[PDB]
């Protein structure tokens, strides 16, 4: 009795298609309906197979590396909690995608930065992983596992993160103030675009990951979350984006200490497990 959810092979600022998830889940226990457009595009709808308690373990996505800030990515957050789910219930699962790395570059000029032949150079914020339901016509969050902030170019309320040229992360209910800000869950949670100044300078810029990651500029993008991580408001050369803020519903039982462990894309595992168990 275990169900594993992934990005279905999708990466970048946009979530997976139905065909991608059908392929990824072929031969597995999982069937999902993927939103095709609007606020739920790329979100995976899973029918709960029966009533009872379930352990939901979610991993938000890592942030991207910066062109000269690459010794490690900011890892996404792991959050795990027990929920009572209903006969007939359906869960919406948005699996966060990694913030884009600055290297290799997506244009000749950005790649020259990556080869030392040089706004720009930052990594995008990672998307958060969201698990939620609809109750009485409203979205109800169950668990949000935050994404990691993107690295800056150089190494020395469900609100959105602050930012500017580098985008803050999207939150649960934030409004995006710019194209670089990560979209909120209510808005469909696409990653922010890289900043226009870097697109103009280098011909490409790293985007935030699906799940509310902010776009890079020189500073790194903020991670998605229940609250989005802040990014620099001045495109500072050394300012990594902040990770997002995670969430568990007040009625659930947090099972394990949250940890920053996700290496690349997010994931969710669900299994039958409850407070009837001692461990
Ligand atoms: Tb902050
Ligand atoms: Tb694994
Ligand atoms: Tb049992
Ligand atoms: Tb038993």
């Amino acid at each position: 009795g275990s169900w594993l959810f992934s990005t279905c092979g999708a990466s970048g600022r946009h979530g997976p298609t139905q065909t991608q998830c059908d392929g990824a889940y072929a031969g597995t226990s999982v069937v999902v309906t993927v939103g095709a457009a609007g606020q739920l595009r790329g979100v995976q709808l899973w029918r709960v197979p029966g009533p009872g308690q379930y352990l939901i373990s979610a991993y938000g996505a890592a942030g991207g590396k910066g062109a000269k800030n690459h010794l490690s990515r900011a890892h996404g957050v792991f959050v795990s909690a027990i929920f009572s789910l209903g006969l007939g219930e359906s869960l919406y699962i948005l699996v966060g995608q990694q913030g884009e790395d600055a290297c290799p570059g997506g244009s000749p000029e950005s790649q020259l930065v990556c080869l030392g032949e040089s706004a720009g150079g930052g990594g995008g914020g990672g998307g958060a992983t969201y698990v939620f339901r609809v109750r009485a016509g409203e979205l109800e969050p169950l668990l949000v596992a935050a994404g990691g902030g993107g690295r800056a170019y150089l190494r020395p309320p469900g609100s959105g993160g602050r930012g500017g040229a580098a985008g803050g992360g999207g939150g649960w209910t934030s409004r995006a103030p710019s194209p670089q800000a990560g979209r909120s869950l209510q808005e469909g949670a696409e990653g922010g675009q890289g900043c226009s100044e870097a697109w103009a300078t280098l011909g490409w810029a790293a985007a935030g990951g699906f799940g509310g990651g902010g776009g890079a500029c020189t500073a790194g993008g903020g991670g998605g979350g229940y609250r989005g991580g802040d990014a620099s408001e001045t495109d500072n050369l050394w300012a990594d984006g902040e990770d997002g803020v995670s969430f568990i519903h007040p009625s659930s039982e947090l099972f394990l200490q949250p940890l920053a462990v996700t290496e690349n894309h997010g994931e969710v595992e669900i299994r039958r497990h409850g407070t009837d168990e001692v461990d």
